[PDB]
């Protein structure tokens, strides 16, 4: 195989609408909706983009997938029932700002009764506060963490970590600010340049960036005093913002 | 929080022994055991890492975790029912690698009758069909995958991403070797300097591996270029090894 093909966006419904009909041969009245990733009101697609579809089954616990190449493209498709989905949609993860974005662009090609409008409602109405729940774990559960292991690499090594350790700072750097202003990122290749336009940065993560964007990862050292800024200025921020992580329990149970 | 600080061993095995009396005081003979991994259950813990420990429950359906920082450091304790640890000790995902680790390097810290030596036994008789699956998925769901993310980038961008992507494709290209050598890595630091140790690499990947670990990432072309190469080498070192990847069904269901 030659990996991804270009195909024209025509191209590319033929295919899914193809998958569409299979889906509807093959599991019949088992299927409430079907919907194709990306096509909502936008194309930020691209010449090799491969093909991702959704599919809500009628079926109490149905949760599986089919993922597979013809060597020429590549497809997803994801089989949930409503509940399934409608609480996936629903469920603030670290990761939201890359993730939940797709809930808003899918075009519905099948639809028994306005399943896929049902699951792009619950996706756009979430509480407030998982936001903050979720902005409060991240500092504990990814951001703490990176600076354990940028500070071990200062003192023992290996600094050849280094350069994915800050691209995968500056990620979740991305989610907090995502998480902050409630913002789902278009693509993944555009995470880090909207999450440099956003107000009100934790202070130094637009510098963090710069490394990262533009691939300039071999200054150690620069990197090193980059990543303390970076953290100090998480401090301050969540401080500010009034994310406070419970430091008060050596154990919490 | 003043981010993590410096322990000694000592002291951070100090508190893994206060965590394992709290536990045993609060879920009582629904505990069956307890042990600390990664690299303070292997000790070679470093001045800032965290803590993980990991228990085993009695508890039919246990699955929960208590994560926190007291602003000096940061635990994980995972707490598990057996039949599901038990069952994700025997999965093989794109990153077993990564993840199963912690099941070969478990410190005991209490036992109440062989249910720690269970479980590395467990996930150490993992049947070779499922390292042979799961190396197809990945060349799927990851690398082809990402062929497609920068094939995109080479006709319309952004190469700002392209640093981050070519460190995710390093990432990717290790979990392949590390599958296919039943690899688990000691640390995520460590990765990639184990990968490009093993023999039998895909052609390009130490070149690939290169660029992400000195951090020289700013040269779009030649990371486009190495890229190219390696998926190349990729599909040379699959069909040399037999991880044949289906490519007869235009729709597989
Ligand atoms: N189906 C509803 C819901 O899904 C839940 O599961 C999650 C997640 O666990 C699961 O991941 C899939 C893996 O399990 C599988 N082994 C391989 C698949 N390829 C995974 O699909 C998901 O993750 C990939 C990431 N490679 C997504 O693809 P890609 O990078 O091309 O992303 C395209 C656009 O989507 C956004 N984006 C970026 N990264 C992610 C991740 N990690 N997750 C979701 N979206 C992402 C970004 O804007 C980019 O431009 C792939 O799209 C994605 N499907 O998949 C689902 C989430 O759909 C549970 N199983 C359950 O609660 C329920 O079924
Ligand atoms: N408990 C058994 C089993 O676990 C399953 O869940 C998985 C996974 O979903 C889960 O991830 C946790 C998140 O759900 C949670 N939001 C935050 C936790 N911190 C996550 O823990 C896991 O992911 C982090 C990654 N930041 C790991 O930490 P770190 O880089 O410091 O790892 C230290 C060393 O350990 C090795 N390692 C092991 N797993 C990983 C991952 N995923 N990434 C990177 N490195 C990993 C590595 O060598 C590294 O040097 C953290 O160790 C990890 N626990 O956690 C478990 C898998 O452990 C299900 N819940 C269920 O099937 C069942 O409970
Ligand atoms: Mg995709
Ligand atoms: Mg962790
Ligand atoms: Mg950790």
């Amino acid at each position: 195989m030659n990996g991804p093909i270009i195909m024209t966006r025509e191209e590319r419904m033929k295919i899914v609408h193809e998958i569409k009909e299979r889906i509807l041969d093959k599991y019949g009245d088992d299927v409430k909706a079907i919907g194709v990733y990306g096509s909502l009101g936008r194309q930020t697609d691209g010449p090799y983009s491969d093909i991702e579809m959704m599919c809500v089954m009628s079926t109490e616990e149905a949760e599986f997938s089919h993922e597979w190449t013809t060597g020429e493209w590549k497809v997803e498709v994801n089989f949930d029932s409503e509940e399934i989905l409608l609480d996936y949609a629903s469920q603030v993860e670290s990761d939201w700002p890359l993730t939940h974005g797709q809930f808003f662009s899918i075009l519905p090609i099948y639809d028994s009764g306005g399943y896929l409008e049902k699951v792009y409602q619950t996706a756009k109405s979430v509480e407030a506060q998982k936001f903050h729940d979720a902005i409060c774990a991240l500092i504990v559960e990814e951001l703490f963490e990176y600076a354990g292991k940028w500070r071990n690499i200062r003192v023992q090594g290996p600094t050849t970590f280094l350069p994915s350790l800050t691209v995968q700072v500056a990620m979740a750097g991305a989610m907090l600010i995502g998480l902050h202003h409630r913002i789902c990122y278009t693509t993944s290749a555009s995470v880090l340049t909207e999450a440099v336009k956003q107000s009100d940065l934790p202070s130094g993560y637009d510098h963090l960036c710069q490394f990262v964007m533009s691939g300039q990862l071999s200054d150690s050292e620069k990197l090193l005093e980059s990543l303390e800024n970076f953290w100090n200025g998480i401090q301050e921020w969540t401080e500010r913002h009034g994310y406070i992580v419970d430091v008060s329990k050596r154990i919490p149970f």
